[PDB]
Formats: structure tokens, C-alpha cells, sequence
């Protein structure tokens, strides 16, 4: 009753961590609770901020992750002691190698039983920390605002990675007195910094005497927010660019400067690179030989000063923020004459390269022949996606050609396997998508291992009334099928499943697809049905992508 | 074709390991595919080893250490490297906990690529370090046999716990020649110790002396195999024995001598307390009041000797091997006539608090009222439970009153969350005992939260053809119910879930039970089909277990 | 003034760890003091506790773990947060490298300014792990006696090993009412554990079976105090034995059985090994050719199960505590009358080499030439051990060459470069075993490399009192000499230096010696001089150890 008295003075750790956490920011909290959680979900509630209880820690601590990166801001992962963080491990190790920030909130053991053999007793900031640009415990609820400031800054701020905070119970639960808990300040936006002068005009001197020159575009860029920065580049340059998969969209993929779909060539002749937000890593075969010209000459565009340089040199470093940069090399366009030519022989060859790629494509595309290909799969899939989607691929075959056949029109709108080639990220990718996104289709298309990895978080999407569309295509293997069995193969798993029964389970619509006249007809249904859905698709146990030259590892 | 040479003289790594594997004993290899493991697995099947290919690496490496358990002998896990090693690290946390032994083969990106950001490149050995008892990386395909037998003998000698090798790509396909790979020798049998002969009598000394005794059987006996003993010892004795959760078994839970009915009383009352291969952590709070006596006179049989005088000093101290000792005891029982005597005022407060909780427990067991309650639905349960059943349980309060109403006959059938309190062992355990026990049946009765960590792991199962039962005990959220919402509460899932509709996805038998009259036949039904099935209890949102005087953590 | 009142009732984390420290039994602590630990040393000599303040925690640190050796029981090790710390980790390393015992206690900054950049603070406990057996920081005083019993038990029982005790400031200052201290029991005597009768018998079966039998004797057996029954064995037996380099002294080095002199051979040859605390790592050439029979036989004393078959399979297994396994042993021999028989070929063969190897080293020995050869100065040198002395000894040729010209006759009166082949250990060894045993001689016989590493701590023992005698074989440089506008060579030093100076800044005797005529009476001044001293030897440049068929690294 508000009629009797009651003492006000005090707060408990709890509940400064959810105004900690909405002070700076924090809008999503992704987990599961247990002791000793349980009051910091209901306090982040309390504080409004969004509580998605999912139903691993797994797929928790990828949605966090995503989140961060729709949003700009790390976002929080709740999960219990012991194996709860263990758990959420997944996530830290994802969010390190991709350069996306997270908080990881991992609540302890109390620290008065520490040495006991306590419930939950573990070593947690010790784990976390390799995988993890901060890890701190929290041992005074007084230092709350203080600890969760500076784990946000350093999750947000340099090159991004994930942050960890552990919760014993007995600072979550420990109270202290209103008046005397000391405040923190707001964590602005990340700094940005530029490039000296004589570098940004070295740059464009570099640009302007390259025969074959290829700009890359990185998801350093998307996060960054540099897409109308890098629009304006490529248009004033009219230079051929490449996407890497995360930073497809960047620039809209029809944009007709794309090199997307003669990649191999684009790498392979090119005498100048410039990397925008983007790493000579195995994703960009590092830079060299088979891969490039042994000569290649580098611009390189990244935040990280120790990136510079690796495996192959720079010419041309550019070391600060993408969004700054392309900047300060737009505003030293204003003042030259020069742009790359509407016709040159590299313009020929990649188009010529285009235009063999899709005539080598054409036949799959048009092929009604069921069990389907990837092609003609994706085929009707891609005449589903609104302009406006949030595209979640996953898996090898499905996620691969997906990639090509899935084009995105605005950046940080294609969530996938990424920098560490990660199964299970799939449905915690797409939760986060519709958390963040509530307003915008959220559309994730797996292969039939990978679904298996995270598909109870159809059960989260269901009770959250996030109307995901899962569509599986399910060749009843990773990779490829397998003949009926003799033990079954490694790679086998069930090309028969009716894995769509699963959104039954969860109020859901499925639909099951072994014909291609069957295809449209559920992808249309599945896209008009007012909440989540499956769309369980078989496919041929052979059916591949496009012959290449090279194998995409080597 | 066999009518051409071939050349016969070389064999590489993948190879190598696989028979090294089976050298060692190892015939059971839980895992998920891909770069750069698939020749493991494969040479593991050529080998005869059986693999199992399941849904994600979380619920692989809970099933490898649920294997070694059961076969004593270590069992493997196989992953990919990068996330494949750290989703597994949830297996190798909860091996260091319980003191069971696994070993992880986690693949790794080719060591000439290191420095470069090849695919999936991670510090496996040191992320896997802080969980493991041994970790290594295989650097040349010549040392496989070695290190195999130093990992396999590593886990399973002293106190067990989780190997883990690492397997770089360029040494899974290295080749060397057959006639050059040093042999390893097979790795025997633990090496058992016995007590020094002043122990052993100052033990029985101690127990003559003491006006009320207890005897706590914990899963330290289980794994020594000290089953026949420990029968013996208490047979002898006459002594008043409880059993741990994973010590059920070890003694017929239905034996006379039992205290499990009176727990609390026991454990309060005791003057002196004889761990057998038990711990005073968390699961025996810890040997101090309030749950003890602050005067608790121990003796302790443990294989660790650091672990002796843990939190309560231990009058007498056993080091060593749980059979070996109690072997030494029964030996040294023959030569004195000592038992405890058939009336004691120990024995009638015993007998009567076990008869006060039983009263306590019966209206609930004997209420048909729909929703059910745990204790009326357990009543179907237990009553339908063959005695050689491999029992798998797992959630919050579906897992704690199912320890009570499901006994145990035969030591090593009962599989739960163990040590670290773990949600996520329930399918993999599962899988693991359908494995290593096909004759027997296998049951798992699993909250609803607990069935969403691992369920897609029903698939694996019916692909083995493994006929697991499950139950899944379904009260619409973490440990209690919740009423419609404003958002949803963070503890709160879906009651109204179908998830036998999953059992349908993969060829099982699905069964929805709402009402009392309903369970006998479900059970029934599921029980008798040829194959997987999961029978979905939608129970009563506020059942919960008997009051008791403390919480059970406290 | 005693007249006015003052209030006893608290007491501080300082006094309450010098409390835990003396209730254990740790009677020496070594360290430099510093911000923040000054209280505790202080704390600690009011309880009785005797502080050795030192030049650098690094031979503090040694010091700490020799001391544990020399009494049985952990020792402590005292150093200042950050630097402190990491500088005694150098400490941390040897002592898991010997299975030796040591408490490392280091200070932390205040657990109020964690996360600031507060002076020293450094995340200690994971920077130590690695290192340790037992690492944990003291997080509130009152858990002080809990946290302190644990790492002395951990440190002592079971195989031994460092532990470290995090002491942050507002612990080390805080205080607590001493009422309300939970106190904890005494950490008593290791405990003993005993093999199978079954393989006792095999053992002795085995031994009766060989041609060319070796027992062993290694530091593990000095650790478990077994020096009486292994004499007993040997004497009983009459089996050859060769002793390790720290396991001289358990049995007298002058034993007509032993096989020392001819140590290339024994192992060669011998077709059955008896390792008694001894391991197959590199000290023994790992059981292996090109040192060993490819089929050796292996009966193997080990306390650690794991340890059993490491390189080469163990036939039989004694897997327990060194004492009571031989008196096993022991007992079992009085119902047999088997003995190695008194003439064999095997003894001839042990015999012959022993001659053989006399003969090539007596000219050296005998040789008076200055500058004088190892052999000849150890000759003045082994004349004036006294039989009680403690032998340290420290460097390359310096240390081997003394290894087997200085005999031993006691066990733990020998302490050297050890495990991890360290330099720096010598001094600090030297003023532990002058701390522990004052009534003994400490004479380290030290390279002039090896002597850098630590010689600062001269100042140490003349500060205490501690008559060390410090003789160093100064041939110029690290192993051997070397000529004086070229660079200096890499391992060159000061063949001129006067180290023996040294002595001189502190109060102490310094002799130098070039000539055979003058180093009898200069050790004879020095092992007279009532106090500590340097004899500084300048030896031949390029002498050398006797040759040998194989390299002792290889
Ligand atoms: C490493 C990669 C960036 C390498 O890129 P590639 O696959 O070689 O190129 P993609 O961009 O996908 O294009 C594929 C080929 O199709 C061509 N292409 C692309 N778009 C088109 C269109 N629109 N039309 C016609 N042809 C096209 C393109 O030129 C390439 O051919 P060519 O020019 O002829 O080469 C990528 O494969 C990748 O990110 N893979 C993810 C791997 C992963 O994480 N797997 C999960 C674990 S698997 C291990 O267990
Ligand atoms: C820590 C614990 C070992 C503590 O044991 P308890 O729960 O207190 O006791 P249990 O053996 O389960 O018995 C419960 C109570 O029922 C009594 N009891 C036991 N058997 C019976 C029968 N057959 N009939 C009637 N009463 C019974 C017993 O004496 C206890 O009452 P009293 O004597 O009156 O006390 C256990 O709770 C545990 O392992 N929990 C796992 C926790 C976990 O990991 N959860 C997932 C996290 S949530
Ligand atoms: C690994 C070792 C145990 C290997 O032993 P060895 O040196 O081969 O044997 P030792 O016992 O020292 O004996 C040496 C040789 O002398 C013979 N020998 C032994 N005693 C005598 C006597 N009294 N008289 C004559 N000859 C003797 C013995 O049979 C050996 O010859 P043969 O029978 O003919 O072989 C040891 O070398 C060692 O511990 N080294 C430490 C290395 C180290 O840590 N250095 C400091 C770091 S170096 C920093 O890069
Ligand atoms: C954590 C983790 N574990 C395993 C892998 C290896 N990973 C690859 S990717 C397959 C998907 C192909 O199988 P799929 O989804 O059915 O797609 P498709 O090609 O058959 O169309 C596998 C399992 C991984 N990268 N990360
Ligand atoms: C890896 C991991 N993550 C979370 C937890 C917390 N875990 C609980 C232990 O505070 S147990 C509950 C299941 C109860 O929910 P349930 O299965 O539906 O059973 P029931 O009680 O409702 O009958 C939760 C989720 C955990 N231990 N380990
Ligand atoms: C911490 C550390 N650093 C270096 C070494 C290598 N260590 C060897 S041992 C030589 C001493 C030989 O030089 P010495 O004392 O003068 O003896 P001597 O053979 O010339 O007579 C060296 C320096 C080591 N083992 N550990
Ligand atoms: N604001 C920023 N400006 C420029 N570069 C950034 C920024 N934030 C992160 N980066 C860099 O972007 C790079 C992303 O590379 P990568 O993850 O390999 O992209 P992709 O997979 O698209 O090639 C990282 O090297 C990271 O340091
Ligand atoms: N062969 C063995 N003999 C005796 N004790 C053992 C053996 N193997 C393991 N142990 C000990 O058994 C104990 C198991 O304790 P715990 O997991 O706490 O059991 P519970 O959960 O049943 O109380 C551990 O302390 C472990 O060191
Ligand atoms: N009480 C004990 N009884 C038997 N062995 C022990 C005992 N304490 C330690 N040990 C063992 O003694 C061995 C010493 O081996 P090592 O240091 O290689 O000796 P050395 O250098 O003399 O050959 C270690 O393997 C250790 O486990
Ligand atoms: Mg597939
Ligand atoms: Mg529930
Ligand atoms: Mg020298």
C-alpha cells in the first residue's frame, strides 16, 4: 500500500547496473536467467530497457553481438555463473574476430564462499579475458556506474570487441545508500580520427595511376557508418568496387560499378587495392598470391594502426575512421580533375568476366527441375526480400550462393557466418534483427546443419511475436546429402526431416517444399502470415555453387 | 579397382589418430563435421569407432564425458577449429567439475598459415587450458601415438578430467611412412592406492565410537566401479547410508539402510560422517552448519589428497581408490565382530522422520487434479520405469523431485546436471547412454526449459535409430509458471508449447498429456513404440516441491 | 603507556595472515617490503615468524621454495604488488618444475581503485595461475585463516607445488572484530597412500627376474623423508642404484652399490630400472635410446598416477608415497630370501667402467698446473665439505663437474640448478638452507655467470649473519672462457674480475686464488672465517669436464 511508510534510501546492485546500463545506452538485454540473474532481468525491465529470454546462452550471446552492430552501441548478454558464462563464450570469441562490441553481464558465485566449491563456483573473468578487449568483476555494488561506464567505452570505442562484467550475487543483492553512489559520465559516440594531409593526397595520386585499380568495401565501413561518405566516393571516382559479405550494401549491390560477380578476376589482375574497412584476412585470400598480383600496390583504410601492412604492405596507409576519411578524400576530390575513365580495357574485362559469370549461372536460374538447385531455390526467395529486409544467411552451400543471389540495397543489413565462419548464429541474428528492427522483415535462410544449431529460438521468436521467416534448405547434409547407409556418413544428417513441424510446436506456420511449383506458393504464404514461420525446403542431395578457379579456402 | 599398384607405404595423420583412438580404447566419438576434421572422423568409422554426428558441439561434448562415465575410458568429442573448439569448452568445464574424463580433438587451421587470419585461426590450446587437465597441440603427424597415449592417460589416471588435442590441418593430412611412427604403449586400467593399515583401524575405531553415523555413497564410488564393495562394507556395518545424486545406485536406492527419506535430519543430527568419494561442496553444504553439526566428527575417502579437510577438517583421512579402500575395510571388518546395532534411538529418529516426509509427499502423489502437480505426475512415471533404465533428468524443479520419486538400482544410471548445475547435459547424456547401452532403455525427464538447450538433438537420435524416451515436464517457464503479461516476465516461456511436435519433425512419436487421466496411457503408448518419442506434461504453473526446512542452496 | 585504556577487540588482515602463517607452520618468509605488505612483515615477526629481507623477490623467491624443501612444509615468499610479483614468478616456475612447495603472498592495490591505474595494480592471480597449483586472492580479512589453510594444504599435499595468496591493501588493513574470526584446523602431515599388494609382490618378482637390474634414487624420495628405507633396500637387496642429482645423499654417495661412476653404462645396460621418485624427463634421458635398451623394464615410484609410463611403459606400477611403498617393500623381502647375488657380470661390468672412468679423470685430478683444471680445484674443494654440510651449486661445468666430485651423505643437503636447469637460484638457496639449518656449513660453489645472477644477496647473509661460504670457478665466461676491434663474444665475461671484492663491501672475507699452492690455505681461511666469505678462483679458460660418448643435453 502507498499509505505506510517505506525506506527509500537504499538501492541494490541490480538495480544500478539496469540504470548503468540505460544511462549508457544499453536498449537490448539477451539471456537466460537463473540464480544469481533473476534481479538484474527484471530491474533492466524496470528501467525499460528490452529482456529476450532465449534458450541457450549460445545463441544469447550471438544475438548481443548483432544488436551492437544494428545499433552502434554494445548491448548486453545476462547469463548465470558457471556454465552460463561457458555458454556465452561462443559470443566473445564471434564478437573479437568480427570487430563488434558486446557486453557480456555474467552474474558469480558469492565472493563470501569463494574457495568453498560454491554452486556455479568458476574462474569466469579468468575465461573470459583472451577472448575479450575487457573483463572486469564488479566487487562493490558502489562501483557499479563506475565499472559499467568503462566496460561500455572499451567494448565501443578503438577498434570494437566484446566486454565482460562479472556479478557475484552478493554485489548483485548488496545495497548502498541512494546519495552515495558516485556517478559516471555518458559514452558518447566512438572518437574518430583522420588522416595527415600529405597521406590523403598520396592516396588519390596512388588512385589516379593505377591501370587497374579496385576499391573493397568492408564492413568496417558499415559499422562505421560511412555509406553515404563511400556513395559519394565511388560516384565522384566512378572506380569499380567490390563488397565483402558483411559489407554488401554499403553500396546498394545493383549499383552498376559493382565487380561482384567477376570477384576472381577483379583480385587476381588488379595492380592497385584499396581497402576500405576491410582485412587481408582469409575472407580477402590475404592479399596475395594465387589470389592477386604479386605487385599488387595497397591503399589501406582502417582504424587499427597494427592492421597496417599485414601479409602484403601499403603503399598507402589510412589510418582512422572510414566515415572520416573518405571524407577528407572527398573534399580533396573537390579540387582535381581526375576520375577513372568511362572506358579502359579493365572496364572490358570485367565486363566480359560479368557477363560469362551469368551466362554460366543462366541455366541453373532457369532450371524448374525438382529436387532444385541453389539456383532456382534462390530464384523465388529473392523475389520475396522487400528492398527493406534484414537478410541472416547461414551455412555453407545455402549461405555461400545465398550471398550472391541475396543482393542488399542499405548497409547493416545482411548478418551472416562472418570473419570466423560461425554455425549457430543463425535465429540469435535473426532475434536481435527483430528486437532492433521491429518494423522491418527479418528474413533468415539456413541450411539444414546449420538450422540445427539454434533452431529452438524459434520458440523465443514465437513468444515475442517477432514474425521471423526461417526458410531451410535442407539437402539432408552439411554441405551435400548422402545415400541412404554400413554406418551413416559424418556429414549425414536427415534429408527427409520436416523440420517446418518445429514452428507448429510454437504456434508458427510451416510449410514444406519438395517441388518447385510447391516453392512460390509457401514463400508467398510464409512472408503474409502474421507471425513467425517456417519454410522447409529439399533440395538436391548434389546440387553445388558455380565452378570456380579457386576453392574459397584453399 | 585391386588390379593396379599402389603405393601402401605411407599414412597420414588422420589416419594415425583414428588408430591411435582405438588403441586406446576410445569407441565413441561425438562430434559435428567440417574443415578440418572430416578425415578424422572418417578414419575414425574405418577404424570401427562409432561416431556420432549430432546438432551442436555444446551437447557433443556433454555426450563425449557422459560416454567416458559410463565405459570408463575416456571418450572423445570432435570438433572444428575456431567456434567448433570454443562451443565444446562447455563440455570441458563441466568434465573439470564433475572429475570425468573426456578427451576433445578440436581441429586447427594449418600451422603455415598462422600470423595470417587463415579461416577459423584461434589459440586453441590456450582458450581449452584453464578447463583441462592436459592440452596440447599435435605439431607432426609422427607424434600422434604419443601424444594420444599421454592425452587418454592424462584424463583418466588421479582424478579424472577433460584432454584436449589439438589438430592443425597440415597435420591431419601430413603423411608419414608406416614403418618410421613410433609405437605407444596401450594405456591400462587407473592405478589404484590403498590407506595406510593405521587408517583403515582408525577408521573403524571411529565409526564404533560414534552415536550417530552416517555413510554418504557420492560418484566418486560410482566411477571407481566400488559398487560390490560399498554393498559389502554396508551390509557388514549395518551403517545408515545416503546417497549423493549421482551416487544413487551405488546402493539400491529401495535398501533398508537408506536415510534419503530423511535427509535433512541426517545430515543435522550426524556425530560423525564417512565420505565415500564425496565432496563437501555446494551438493553437501559444505560440511558446516547450518546443514551439519559444527562439532561433525569425518571420515574421508577421497582419490585427491588435496581435497581432504575441504571446508571440515577430516578426523580420518583415505586417500586413494574408492574400491581399493572399502576393499581394505570389508578385509579388516573380518577380523573384528563390530557392527551397528540393531536398535539405536539414531535408527528410531531416522525411521521416523522418513515416515513424517512421506506423509508429507502423499496427498500430492495420490491427487488427480488436473493440471497435475510433480509429485502426481512422477507417480505415472516411476511406475513405468524398467529397473536397468539409464535415467537422464534435468530443469529445476523437475530434476530435483524426480531425484526423490525415480530410484535407482544399479550404480551409473543416472545421468543430471551434476556439479555445475548445468542446463544443457539432458539430450547429449541421453544420446550418449543410447550409445554405450543400446539393451537398455533411456529416459529423460526434462523441464521445459531444460528440453529448449539441447532438443534438437531428438534428430541425432532418431538418425542412430536410438528409441530415447522423453519427458518433458512443461509449466510454462524457469523453475515456476507465470500468468499473461506489458512485457513477458524473463523467467516466463510458452505453456501452451507443443513440443512433441518436434518428435514429429524427425519420424518420432509425440504425445500431449493436459489431464491426469491422459499420462498412463501417453506413457504407456511412448514406451512401447519402436523408436524416439516425447510425451509433453503441460503441469500445473505453481507445483513445486515439499517445504523444507532450507533452501537447497541456502 | 600500559595505564591507559585501549580497544583489543580487532584485529587487521596483517596480524590475522602472520597469525594463519604461524599456525601452519611457516617459520621463514623471504621478501623485499614495500607498499603494501610492510604490516605483514611486521605482523609476521611478532608471531615469531623469521623475516629475511633480500636484494631481489627473484632470489626471494628461490629462497622460499628451498626452504619448503629443507623443512617439509611450505615456506613463504613476501613481495610488493605489480613488479613485485611478476618478479617472483621466476620462483613460481621452478617450484611446479620440482614439484616443490612455496606460499607466495604478494600485495595488491586496493580493491576500491581497481579499474583506475591505481600504483602496482595488475591482475596477479591470472598471471600467476599458470605457475601454481593453487592460486586465489584474499578478497575480505576475515576469510584469512580459510584462504591461508588452503593454499599451505594444497601447496603440500598430494604432488607439491607453489601457491599464491593475493593480499590486496584494504585487506591487509582492514580490520575485523577477533571473536568473530571462523578459525581453521592445522594443515597436518601429507598424506601416505600405499600400492596394491599384488604389484609389491610384482616388483620384487621382477627384480629376481633381471640380468642387469638398476634401482634409481631420485629427489622424490628425499621429499617423502624415505632415506631410512631405502637404505634398508638397498642394504637388503644389494642392488647397484645410481643417485639424481638431487637425490645424492639419500643413499651416501661413498655406497659400495653405487653406480655413479659409471652412469653412461648402467643405463645403457640395464635390462630392468627401478625408478624411485624419479622421472623419465630429460635429467634421465626419458627412459629412451640412444641412452637406454629399447626394451627396458620399468618398475616406477611415483606419487602422481599420471606420471606412470611417461616416455617409456612401466611394467609394474607404485603408484603412492615413497616411504611407504618401500616400507611395502621392505616388509614384503622379510618372507623372502632373495638377494641380488654377490658376483655377476653385471657388477664386473659396473666395476670395470667405474675404473675406467677413475683412471681418466686421476691425472686431472692430480694435476697441480696453474691456471688449474675443474678436477684439480675440487679436489682442495671436496677436502673441506664438512659431512653436515649443505651443497649448493650452480652453473655449467662449474655445477656438473661438482656434481660428481662433491659427495653427499645426507639426504636435502644438495641443492642445484634443478629441474628447469636454472641460474639464479644460488644464493638465495644458499641463505634459505643458512636460515633453516644454522648449525650446518652452507657452501655454494657457484660459475662466474652463476654468481651474477644472484651475487647481491651476499649482502643478505652478512646482514643476517649467515657465514655462507661462496666459492666461485671464474673462468671468464658462460661454460667456458675466451681471448680478449672485434665485439666481445656473446658468452664472454671478465676472466680478470675481482669478485671477491664483494665480500669485502659487506663485512665479509674475500680470498682470490690463481695458483694450485694457494687454494688450500684460502678455502681453509674462509671455512674458518666467523662469518660469510668469496673465494674467487681464476681457472684455466678452456678447461673442460672428461669426455664422454654422449652429450648430457643430446
Ligand atoms: C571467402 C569468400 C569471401 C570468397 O568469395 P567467393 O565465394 O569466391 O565469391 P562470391 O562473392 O561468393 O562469388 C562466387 C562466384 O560467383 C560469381 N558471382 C558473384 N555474383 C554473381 C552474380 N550476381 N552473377 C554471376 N556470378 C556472380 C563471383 O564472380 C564468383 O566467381 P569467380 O569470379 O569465378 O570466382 C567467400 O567464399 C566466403 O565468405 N565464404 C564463407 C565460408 C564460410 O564461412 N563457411 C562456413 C564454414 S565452411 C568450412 O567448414
Ligand atoms: C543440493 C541438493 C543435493 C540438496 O538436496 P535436497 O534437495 O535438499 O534433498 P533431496 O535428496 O532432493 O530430497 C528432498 C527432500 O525430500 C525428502 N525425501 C527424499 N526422498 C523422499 C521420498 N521418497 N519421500 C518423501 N520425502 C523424500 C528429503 O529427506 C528432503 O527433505 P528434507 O529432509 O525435509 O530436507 C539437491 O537440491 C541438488 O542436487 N540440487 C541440484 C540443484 C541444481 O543443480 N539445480 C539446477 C539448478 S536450479
Ligand atoms: C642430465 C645429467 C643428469 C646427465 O648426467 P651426466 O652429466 O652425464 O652424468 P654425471 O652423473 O654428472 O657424471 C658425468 C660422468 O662422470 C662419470 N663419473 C661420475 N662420478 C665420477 C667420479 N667420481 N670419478 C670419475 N668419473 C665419474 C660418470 O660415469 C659420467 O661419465 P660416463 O659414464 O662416461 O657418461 C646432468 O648432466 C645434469 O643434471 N646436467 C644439468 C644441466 C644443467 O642444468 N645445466 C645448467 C643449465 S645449462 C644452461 O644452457
Ligand atoms: C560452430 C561450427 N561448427 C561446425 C562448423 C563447420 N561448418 C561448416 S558449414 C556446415 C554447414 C553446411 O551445411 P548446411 O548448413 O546444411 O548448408 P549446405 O552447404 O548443406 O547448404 C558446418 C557444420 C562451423 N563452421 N562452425
Ligand atoms: C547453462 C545454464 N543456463 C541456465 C541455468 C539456470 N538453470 C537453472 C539453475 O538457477 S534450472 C533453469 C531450468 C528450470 O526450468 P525447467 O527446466 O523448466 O524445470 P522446472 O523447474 O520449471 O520444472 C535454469 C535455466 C543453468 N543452470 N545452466
Ligand atoms: C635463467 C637462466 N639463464 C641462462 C641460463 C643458461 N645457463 C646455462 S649455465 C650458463 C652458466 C655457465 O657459466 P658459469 O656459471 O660461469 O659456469 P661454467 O660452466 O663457466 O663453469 C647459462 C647462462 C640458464 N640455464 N638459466
Ligand atoms: N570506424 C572505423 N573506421 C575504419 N575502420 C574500422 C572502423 N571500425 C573498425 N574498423 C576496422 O574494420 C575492419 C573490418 O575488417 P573485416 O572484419 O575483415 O571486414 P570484411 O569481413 O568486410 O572484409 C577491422 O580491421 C577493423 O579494425
Ligand atoms: N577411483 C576413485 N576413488 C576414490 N575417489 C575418487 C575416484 N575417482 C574420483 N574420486 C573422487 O570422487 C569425488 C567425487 O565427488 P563429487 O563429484 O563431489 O561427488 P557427489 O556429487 O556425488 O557428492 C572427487 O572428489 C574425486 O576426487
Ligand atoms: N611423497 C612422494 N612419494 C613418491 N614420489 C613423490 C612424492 N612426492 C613427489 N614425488 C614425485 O617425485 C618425482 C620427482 O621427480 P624428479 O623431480 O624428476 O626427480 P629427479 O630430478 O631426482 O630425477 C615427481 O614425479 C613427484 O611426483
Ligand atoms: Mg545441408
Ligand atoms: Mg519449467
Ligand atoms: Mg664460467
Amino acid at each position: 500500500s502507498n499509505a505506510m511508510a517505506k525506506s527509500e534510501g537504499k538501492v541494490n546492485g541490480a538495480t544500478l547496473m539496469a540504470r548503468a546500463l540505460q544511462q549508457q545506452g544499453v536498449q537490448y538485454m539477451f539471456g537466460i536467467v537463473g540464480f544469481p540473474v533473476i534481479p538484474i532481468a527484471i530491474a533492466a525491465q524496470r528501467e525499460g530497457i528490452t529482456y529476450i529470454g532465449m534458450r541457450n546462452e549460445q545463441s544469447a550471446s550471438y544475438a548481443a553481438q548483432a544488436a551492437s552492430y544494428l545499433t552502434g552501441r554494445p548491448q548486453a548478454c545476462l547469463v548465470v555463473s558457471g556454465p552460463g558464462v561457458v555458454h556465452a563464450l561462443a559470443g566473445l570469441a564471434n564478437a573479437q574476430v568480427n570487430c563488434w562490441p558486446m557486453l557480456l553481464i555474467g552474474g558469480a558465485s558469492a565472493i563470501e564462499q569463494n574457495g568453498m566449491g560454491a554452486f556455479q563456483e568458476e574462474r569466469q573473468v579468468l575465461l573470459a579475458s583472451p577472448l575479450c578487449k575487457y573483463a572486469h568483476q564488479v566487487e562493490r555494488p558502489e562501483r557499479i556506474p563506475y565499472y559499467v561506464e568503462q566496460a561500455v567505452r572499451s567494448a565501443l570505442f578503438g577498434r570494437p570487441g566484446a566486454a565482460y562484467l562479472d556479478m557475484p550475487d552478493d554485489v548483485i543483492l548488496g545495497e548502498v545508500e541512494e546519495a552515495a553512489v558516485r556517478p559516471a559520465a555518458t559514452v558518447g559516440e566512438p572518437p574518430r580520427s583522420l588522416a595527415p594531409q600529405e597521406n590523403i593526397e598520396a592516396a588519390l595520386d596512388a588512385l589516379q595511376s593505377a591501370k587497374r585499380p579496385l576499391v573493397i568495401v568492408g564492413k568496417g565501413m558499415a559499422w562505421s557508418r560511412a555509406e553515404n561518405e563511400v556513395r559519394q566516393f565511388i560516384e565522384r571516382t566512378r572506380l569499380p568496387f567490390l563488397a565483402t559479405p558483411m559489407g554488401k550494401g554499403v553500396m546498394p549491390d545493383d549499383h552498376p560499378l559493382s565487380v561482384g560477380g567477376a570477384r576472381s578476376h577483379a583480385l587476381q589482375e588488379a595492380d592497385l587495392v584499396f581497402l576500405l574497412g576491410a582485412r587481408f584476412n582469409w575472407i580477402l585470400h590475404f592479399g596475395l598470391p594465387p589470389r592477386y598480383s604479386k605487385d599488387v600496390r595497397v591503399i589501406q583504410l582502417d582504424l587499427s594502426a597494427e592492421e597496417i601492412g599485414n601479409n602484403r604492405q601499403a603503399e598507402v596507409a589510412l589510418v582512422g575512421d572510414g566515415k572520416a576519411i573518405v571524407g577528407q578524400l572527398n573534399q580533396a576530390l573537390s579540387s582535381r580533375q581526375w576520375f577513372y575513365p568511362a572506358e579502359t580495357p579493365w572496364r572490358e574485362a570485367i565486363a566480359a568476366k560479368i557477363a560469362g559469370n551469368q551466362a554460366a549461372v543462366a541455366p541453373m536460374i532457369a532450371d524448374n527441375t525438382s529436387p532444385m538447385n541453389y539456383y532456382r531455390v534462390y530464384r523465388d526467395i529473392a523475389a520475396r526480400l522487400p528492398r527493406n529486409a534484414i537478410i541472416v544467411g547461414e551455412g555453407a552451400n545455402t549461405m555461400d550462393i545465398g550471398r550472391t543471389q541475396m543482393p542488399n540495397f542499405e548497409p547493416r543489413s545482411r548478418l551472416d557466418a562472418g570473419s570466423y565462419g560461425t554455425m549457430g548464429i543463425g535465429l540469435g541474428f535473426a532475434v536481435a534483427a527483430a528486437a532492433v528492427h521491429p518494423g522491418r522483415p527479418v528474413i533468415a535462410v539456413q541450411g539444414d546443419s546449420a538450422f540445427g544449431f539454434s533452431g529452438m529460438e524459434f520458440e523465443t521468436a514465437a513468444r515475442y511475436g517477432m514474425p521471423i521467416k526461417v526458410i531451410i534448405l535442407n539437402n539432408g547434409g552439411i554441405g551435400m546429402g548422402s545415400p541412404a547407409p554400413q554406418p551413416g556418413m559424418p556429414h549425414a544428417l536427415s534429408h527427409d526431416a520436416r523440420y517446418e513441424r518445429i514452428a507448429e510446436a510454437f504456434g508458427g506456420a510451416g510449410f514444406y517444399v519438395t517441388d518447385s511449383a510447391e516453392l512460390g506458393p509457401a514463400l508467398d504464404a510464409a512472408m503474409a502470415f502474421k507471425g513467425p514461420a517456417i519454410v522447409n525446403i529439399k533440395i538436391a542431395a548434389t546440387a553445388d555453387r558455380k565452378p570456380q578457379q579457386f576453392n574459397w579456402h584453399g
